[PDB]
């Protein structure tokens, strides 16, 4: 289109058109404030309704990323709140845009937000405008590479929440539950997103390819190998695009290619007439998360295609990705119970095998109990996963999470001890998420969730890296993650670097703070004390916190409060270390 600003503002309309470049400011420049970013996008809001009403204007056939960064240009804080971000302002397109990308933080250290309900309620009040993209900012600061047009739905969600809600007699009652489910589902969408972005960086496209094939194919298991091949080709360019930071190209793609997946309903899924009549935002949400359809009745056994066949090796060796994409495809219309990650690590056994048979005198010999090989892949991950809900059962969710704590700080214990408490408390709640779902539903939920969570570790400890066994796993293939860091043990190596003189002794907060602060700040002492003494005894460990806990509360209940800390906390630094030797 002859002018694209304006090309894209017709498309996409006013509304989320603003959310759009609001969002792209806000995951550009994570430390301005609020207004300021509210500025910048007026700006180019005016000047895109001039593109509109003049498409010949001075300036209107500019692309964008000339367009956005002739603003991010006139931020003058660039050396001051982000260093040499500034810097990248005095480059020519392509490298500005290639500079202003670099500087993402995926740890912006920025606080936690405590939902005040009456606060809140009256901020909605007040300008139901101002606090939607007050929204956007906030999740979109703290998550750099948040799925755009999906955050705009869940701004929508958002809004509609305090809408049913301030109205109520118990405000509280009814916001705060409500707006802690959506805030998990918005961290996993972040995560997912996160996941995706990492994967086209440190992986290539092809790679992201499969997993959107076995997927998509556990849902629309009624669909083509084609038409399967179109959408993940489409997909896979809007999820481009939006990493990229071309979040207008992306909302409109991911537009169209939501028209055109309703357009072809029958051919792919019973379940996309639920999603097809909702507004663009909720069809394409609904569809993206949309129910797995059932597979049909009377195919025929992959051991025939793909085990009997003579012609296996010679199919094989003509179009190896199409075959291995056929077979994945194929594999995967037809178990919707398997995680995607274990799906593509069968894919790529099988893989492995046809190369080792295929150059036997008699492969059809060799490879036609595969099918059997791969069953029995399966039921090992089924292992650990049961053992860690077992755990999980016996414990509770606080308990299991101490218990991950000390694994995985063990694992790897130059890792941060906030990072080794995000990751500790996340792998904590999918034992919460999972646990309890009928098994077919079980293993694909555990290892979703593992996944991103291991991802966000990944991508934490790349900007920062202290740990080369970390860096091996992160770095090899996806598909093989979760496995590496399965099997990743103590870092016998390790030094008990002593993080001494800087203690870590407690104050009367942890009386006043919400449940989940008072967690933190307790695993925060068990991380560092096992970075202190790694080899350190269960019920060694056990002791200590029974300890804390006891401290704790006989400090609680005293009347002068932290007088009692500040009495009583030496004598646990003494208790602990004999404890310890
Ligand atoms: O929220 C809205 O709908 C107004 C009109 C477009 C930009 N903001
Ligand atoms: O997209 C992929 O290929 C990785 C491997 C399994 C989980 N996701």
């Amino acid at each position: 289109h002859k002018s694209e600003i304006a090309h894209r503002f017709n498309d996409l309309g006013e509304e989320n058109f603003q959310g759009l470049v609001l969002i792209a400011f806000s995951q550009y420049l994570q430390q301005c404030p609020f207004d300021e970013h509210v500025k910048l996008v007026k700006e180019l809001t005016e000047f895109a309704k001039t593109c509109v009403a003049d498409e010949s204007h001075a300036g209107c056939d500019k692309s964008l990323h000339t367009l956005f960064g002739d603003e991010l240009c006139k931020v003058a804080t660039l050396r001051e709140t982000y260093g040499d971000m500034a810097d990248c302002c005095e480059k020519q397109e392509p490298e500005r845009n290639e500079c202003f990308l670099k500087h993402k933080d995926d740890s912006p250290d920025l606080p936690k937000l405590k939902p005040e309900p009456d606060t809140l309620c009256a901020e909605f009040k007040a300008d139901e405008k101002k606090f939607w993209g007050k929204y956007l900012y906030e999740v979109a600061r703290r998550h750099p590479y948040f799925y755009a047009p999906e955050l705009l739905y869940y701004a929508n969600k958002y809004n509609g929440v305090f809408q049913e809600c301030c109205q109520a007699e118990d405000k509280g009652a009814c916001l705060l539950p409500k707006i802690e489910t959506m805030r998990e589902k918005v961290l996993a969408s972040s995560a997912r997103q996160r996941l995706r972005c990492a994967s086209i960086q440190k992986f290539g496209e092809r790679a992201l390819k499969a997993w959107s094939v076995a997927r998509l194919s556990q849902k629309f298991p009624k669909a083509d190998f084609t038409d399967v091949t179109k959408i993940v080709t489409d997909l896979t360019k809007v999820h481009k695009e939006c990493c990229h930071g071309d979040l207008l190209e992306c909302a409109d793609d991911r537009a169209d290619l939501a028209k055109y997946i309703c357009d072809h309903q029958d051919t792919l899924s019973s379940k996309l007439k639920e999603c097809c009549d909702k507004p663009v935002l909720e069809k394409s949400h609904c569809i993206a998360e949309i129910d797995k359809d059932a597979v049909p009745e009377n195919l025929p056994p992959l051991t025939a295609d793909f085990a009997e066949d003579k012609e296996v090796c010679k199919n094989y060796q003509e179009a190896k990705d199409v075959f291995l994409g056929s077979f994945l495809y194929e594999y995967s219309r037809r178990h919707p119970e398997y995680a995607v990650s274990v799906l593509l690590r069968l894919a790529k056994e099988y893989e492995a095998t046809l190369e080792d048979c295929c150059a036997k005198e008699d492969p059809h010999a060799c490879y036609a109990t595969v099918f059997d090989k791969l069953k029995h892949l399966v039921d090992e991950p089924q292992n650990l996963i049961k053992k860690n809900c077992e755990l999980f059962e016996k414990h509770g969710e606080y308990g299991f999470q101490n218990a991950l704590i000390v694994r995985y700080t063990r694992k790897a214990p130059q890792v941060s001890t906030p990072t080794l408490v995000e990751i500790s408390r996340s792998l904590g709640k999918v034992g919460t998420k999972c646990c309890a779902k009928p098994e077919s539903e079980r293993m694909p939920c555990t290892e979703d969730y593992l996944s991103l969570i291991l991802n966000r570790l990944c991508v934490l400890h790349e900007k920062t890296p202290v740990s080369e066994k970390v860096t091996k796993c992160c770095t090899e293939s996806l598909v093989n993650r979760r496995p590496c860091f399965s099997d990743l043990t103590l870092d016998e190596t390790y030094v008990p670097k002593p993080f001494d003189g800087e203690s870590f002794t407690f104050h009367a907060d942890i009386c006043t703070l919400p449940d989940t602060e008072k967690q933190i700040k307790k695993q925060t002492a068990l991380v560092e004390l096992l970075k202190h003494k790694p080899k350190a005894t269960d019920e060694q460990l056990k002791t200590v916190m029974e300890n804390f806990v006891a401290f704790v509360d006989k400090c609680c209940a005293a009347d002068d409060k932290e007088g009692c800390f500040l009495l009583e906390g030496p004598k646990l630094v003494a208790s602990t270390q004999a404890a310890l030797a």
